[PDB]
DNA sequence: AAACTAAGAAAATCTTAGCAA
DNA sequence: TTGCTAAGATTTTCTTAGTTT
């Protein structure tokens, strides 16, 4: 899990670390700490948690696991394309 | 990590679970077991290991973390494109 | 040969109780 | 308010020693 990806996505979502945690289902008593540990790279979330974070952040989960900046941008762009626009890439 | 992504990529590489493990730097004494645990979804590898696996399998690491079949295919295709080709999608 | 598994050892994360910016 | 951290409690993976396909 790439800490820069998590942080960038969180800041674009405009929410605090704690709020991101709460919305992803982490107990209010541990949300701030846990989300900070993830963003600072102290501990890694499991894939199930990453999926819940991605849901809150409105991103595809694999964005958080893509080190290649150009591919990560593609993933975010693809995310916002409608199903007809995706067909155009699919054929491509 | 998505066990089907790992299996599909390994089978395309034409290598055993053990061989994949050995090539990815897992000790010869535990490669078979660990690789199997990952592919069967018994335990998840950490991201560092996933990166080592992806290098052996000649895939971008985020393929292993992409649940969306259509995006996963984009990632696979993108992996094989040269610079000039990646430039034209980045535009598109 | 390759795939697979149990169980104890080992190492990781999670919760708690805060402090710092 | 938000970001951040230590450390013990908790939960996970890893190694070993195999059996199964």
């Amino acid at each position: 899990m790439l800490i820069r990806r998590l942080k960038d996505a969180r800041l674009r979502a405009g929410i605090s670390q704690e709020k991101l945690g709460v919305l992803a289902g982490i107990d209010e008593a541990s949300a701030s700490a846990r989300m900070n540990q993830y963003e600072k790279g102290k501990h890694a979330p499991d894939f199930e948690m990453a999926n819940r974070l991605a849901k809150v952040l409105k991103i595809p989960v694999s964005y958080l696991y893509t080190p290649e900046d150009d591919l990560a941008q593609i993933i975010l762009t693809w995310n916002e394309l409608n199903e007809q626009e995706r067909k155009r890439i699919n054929f491509y």
